[PDB]
């Protein structure tokens, strides 16, 4: 004797809980590739998915995409086009204060729908990174004069007295300026910098494609676990967090947001693009140099926390960011959420479900058992 | 002092339960390679093993083998020979409705023991895939006129309003037509499509050899876990499920069925065969193109959920399907079951036992510690 | 304030149990490489270690080494020299009954301390494999006439009516003949064949270096778990068990015995030796063919459960078996046991301790972080 | 409604415990790469970090670095420069007693801040290894006459009657001489040698880069677990322990100390340096031979417990040890500890937190997803 098909939806009530795991059940020491999001119910087109995201307490973007402050990723060209496509760029500071201020000016003075713009002047939004030593106070002053919208305090370990004092000084001196503090990977770190007055947090330590901090400092955290534990705390204070490092595809972006991130920062993915700094070279493939700011070369302009490498040409971000945007829309559709806001609410309520992945399951999830294969878009 | 050998069978009663794990104990997020079935008692020849399998509520096959609806796997030639060998083929729809209807006609009009045939006309059984948009209503009408026996609603995420409405429309318009809905990987998805009136379910998301949905959508499920959790629900309603994706050998077929699948769908395994579409080419090995329907090439005839690749020549299925058939018989024999029906009953009663496999155990289970090696059959 | 060194031994009493895990605590689905034995106390030289081992109820060897019944491992030459070095050889049956009987005769008629010899005639001990069909009754009769000491019922799944009847027939017809039944990997299998009257058991399914039974039959068990669970049962009846398959080094032998095996069977390790059948060939390395009896080539003299491969030349066993013997002595010394009998007693009492090994720990345990490396003995 | 940022630090009290795991919670069978230390609070410069370390009960070094007693690592040249840089060298004994005594004399007679020197004569500290057989009594006498400061009883399994008697003999004969016993990996081993009168312990079995003891003896322990369980016992008696083997980078040193080690011993890392014995050779890379003392070559001057290999040129330790020193300072800074003494106290109190690392997390922690990459310092 079999059950009547008409009672199929009702019979779900006989189960203790929904299939798969809630986020809390899921979250030891795992990262993005160690799990999946289970599909939900589709009753809308992907084009309907809204990807509006909080960068800081006062700044909201139309897309959760942020380009990393690295000298092989983000200068004026990257910051301009990232802003035009609904994200934002963080200009690096491996350069003179004069040079950095000039790059900010190029972004703010640029003229030509989802574009990231200031509410008042309708100029493109621009971010910039700085250190937390005394000399950077002057550097920031020059950046602010150039029209800086948001500053990122750049550090591998942001929970320091130096950064705390810098944050306090900025809020007091430049109250209209949004401050993103970091990097952090623990609840205690986040509380410290939130208490200091941070407008946003940057999450990650060692997860970068070119980073080896975990190998030389023995210090860091798996990215997935870091994002979850930090945001679970920080979101209670309305402090948006950037998931920074270890993002290589659309799936990582979805998972980063699922675990509590408001935006995601990318370095390696955008490194090979036309708009990134540095020239192309052949090896017979078209490559661009991509290096950690803690590498000997970058610091040269000593203990290295990063390495110098190369990545394949990815083409222009004018096609690559839309690919990520459309992809994330389709990802949200499969999960059954119409916005990142809804996605956040559904996850915390336990409606969105997750599943672990054994090493075998991970291999199964990718390409396998082929003689050869070639195309993301 | 040692125990008397005569009391050996009786002494088993002193143990709390049988050696190894029941299926429920076994079932986180694992797939086929993560476990094994423990051997049982052999008191019959392998030739006695019956492999009769339910494809849908009303359709039963002599073998649990289904060829996937892909343009590099199943057209008329594949569907004909699959049917002749006791399975069935699902004709792809990456073509005009006219072209697809012609391929169905070729199968139904073909003339020449275990063969899959309609009960009334004794014509070869034929399956076909369609989308769930309005234009497909017309396409299905043409397929039905050509003598279609079963339709597969083709989607990576089948739990949508569009597919639900399509299922309702088909049952109402073509009541004699069997409908397989999918793809699904969760209990909630299955309930939705069963409630809609599905005659069978297609299980899998991201597990395909050419699929990368898990990588770009962050959405899917390990195949083993998906089959178990879906069928544990669906079998209560007498809805047979196809285990689709990640099958590479006879062992995967056995495990798929063990975990609750009624039939298994194969794409990559049948791709390199003579009866599959596409021509052979040399690279110095004989290869055939095998590509996901979500690949840029297939869609071309945009976010790719599949990749284009190649597989080695496997020869004719006239020898390959019998190899799978005989192999599965021997597999059932080792386990100690005389049919797939008995296999299903024994597993759910806890008589058939399972065992996890550590990564070391998996390497041990395959070929290892040789300088070189060569032959499945 | 620190503790007095004089109280160091006494302070161990404050701990709930000894460091590491007992065997029961250790024993899911793991195999040899997944764990280690913890060192004990050395108060004796390695030369004092006795490696006497039970092959069957009535046969004891001076070394726990058995050569596998494969046509690329054991014929007369191997069986003779294995016996001379304190082990035993099992002659394969991929040949006519006449040919097999001749090989046994060569062993028993051979004339020239730890040597394995019959108690009465002082002839070298000899084993031989047979099938369990009717034709093998005649074959066994010819082997017995040639002076066979022990017969191995050769099968990948030994728990069958055919093997059970064969065992009953042999005990009744040739009461003086020792019977080793198998292969088995579960408690239920062992009870069945012990109840039938087996004098020893052969443990393993899929763990062989050339075996792929787990891949095609989905049936088998990780070797470590199989040895433990079978012997934990079988040893209660005084039935010695051979750990067959997956042995590649001295460490595997120690672990096999630790988990309850009385002897270990080797195929791949002895395949490349001078005394094995088959000629050497160059590829620029000296190799010998090594193949599973379930391979197409071996069966040829169809579903393959084994593959044909090659192994590097290992030299003569006149140097290789002493290497294993001395190595196992040193292994026992490190653990702090003076015999395999003591080793068995110490393990079951919980005195010998074990430790799991993460994948990282396994890599650490081998050679790592070198530019290159070369020598077992 | 969001929480007030001012209450961020106070809100931490609502959590049951600190983020991450205490060391006890962390500690199955894992090693260094299986975990990380979570970052703390920085309120000091790295230059302030003190790395003073106990080698034995009476000997303290300014740096926790010890060069291993291997004939491809430490002779007079290495021992001199290790001492000059605040560590110590252990001269190997794969040589005549006369030759070893001469090497010690070269170190003690050498003349030319953090340098490791005797308190009385201000001569460079020098260590030396010996065996535990009768002939070594004479050898030690010659070493002591040459001015030996500390002796290491060299063995893969130090818990033996021979070593116990040697320790007793040395304390009685040369009371002023510091004795390091080992190697050990269990609590029971440590208690035995502490009770015998050891002044320090050497931890490790099989973890060496050139060691294969675990593979051939089946005996050993994952290094991380060994260090923790041994030191948790030994530190109660004020017996410093050397973490010996498996150290490849600064991160391993930090973790070794975190788990309870007082100093770390390095062989492979220092093998390729200018000051190590053996000449350079090209293969087109500059290499030096590095081999285990249990290798056939080393023993030659038989069952091998080590292998012969090669490592890349690392340059002079005059630059490499400062790199490790500065790196470890920065590591301590990130964790938020001002000394190794504080680091030890903070870990045992549960203030320093840890995190597991899945295989995915480990890959993420290193370099990944690059076309190519190059520089530690
Ligand atoms: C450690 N972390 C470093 C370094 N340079 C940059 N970064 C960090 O990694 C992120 C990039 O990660 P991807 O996976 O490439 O996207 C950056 O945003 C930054 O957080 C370094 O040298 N050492
Ligand atoms: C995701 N899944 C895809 C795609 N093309 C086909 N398929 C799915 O995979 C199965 C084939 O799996 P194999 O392991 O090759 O046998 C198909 O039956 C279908 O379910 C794709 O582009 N993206
Ligand atoms: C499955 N098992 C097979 C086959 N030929 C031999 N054997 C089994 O494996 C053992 C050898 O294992 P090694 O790891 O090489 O020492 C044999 O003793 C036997 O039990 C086969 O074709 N399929
Ligand atoms: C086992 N252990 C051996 C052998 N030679 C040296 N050693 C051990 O390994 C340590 C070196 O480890 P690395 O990872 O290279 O730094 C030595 O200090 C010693 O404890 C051997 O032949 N077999």
């Amino acid at each position: 004797t079999y059950r009547d098909a008409a009672t199929a939806l009702e019979h779900l009530a006989t189960y203790a809980e929904k299939d798969g795991l809630s986020v809390e059940q899921l979250m030891g020491g795992l990262t993005y590739n160690d799990f999946l999001v289970l599909p939900g119910k589709i009753d809308f087109p992907s084009s309907e998915v809204v990807l509006s995201s909080r960068l800081t307490k006062k700044i909201t973007l139309n897309a959760p995409f942020v380009s990393s402050p690295m000298d092989t990723v983000t200068e004026a060209d990257m910051a301009i086009h990232m802003a035009l496509l609904g994200g934002i760029g963080i200009i690096h500071h491996n350069c003179t204060a004069e040079e950095q201020a000039e790059m900010v000016r190029r972004v703010k003075k640029y003229e030509n729908p989802l574009a990231s713009k200031s509410a008042d002047t309708k100029q493109l939004l621009c971010g910039a990174a700085i250190g937390t030593i005394d000399a950077d106070r002057q550097r920031l002053a020059m950046l602010v004069e150039a029209g800086l919208d948001v500053v990122v305090l750049d550090s591998s370990q942001g929970n320091s007295v130096f950064q705390i004092n810098m944050i306090k000084w900025i809020k007091e001196t430049f109250p209209d300026l949004q401050v993103i503090a970091g990097n952090v990977v623990t609840r205690e770190q986040a509380a410290s910098l939130i208490h200091a007055g941070a407008d946003g947090l940057r999450i990650g330590m060692g997860s970068g494609s070119i980073c080896i901090t975990q190998e030389v400092m023995a210090c860091g955290r798996p990215q997935g676990t870091a994002v979850y534990n930090v945001t679970q705390f920080a979101n209670q204070f309305g402090v948006p967090c950037i998931a920074d490092g270890g993002v290589q595809n659309i799936g990582h972006i979805t998972k980063a947001i699922a675990l509590g991130a408001s935006t995601v920062m990318m370095g390696g993915m955008l490194a090979g693009t036309t708009e990134s700094p540095g020239e192309y070279f052949f090896r017979g493939k078209r490559l661009k140099t991509y290096r950690g700011m803690g590498s000997i070369d970058a610091m040269q302009k000593l203990v290295a926390q990063g390495v110098t490498g190369s990545v394949i040409d990815k083409g222009s971000i004018k096609k690559y960011i839309p690919y990520l945007y459309n992809g994330l829309q389709h990802s949200c559709q499969d999960i059954g959420v119409r916005s990142l806001v809804e996605f956040r609410e559904k996850v915390d309520s336990g409606s969105v479900r997750f599943e672990f992945r054994t090493p075998s399951a991970q291999l199964e999830g990718g390409v396998h058992n082929l003689h050869s294969y070639e195309r993301l878009f």
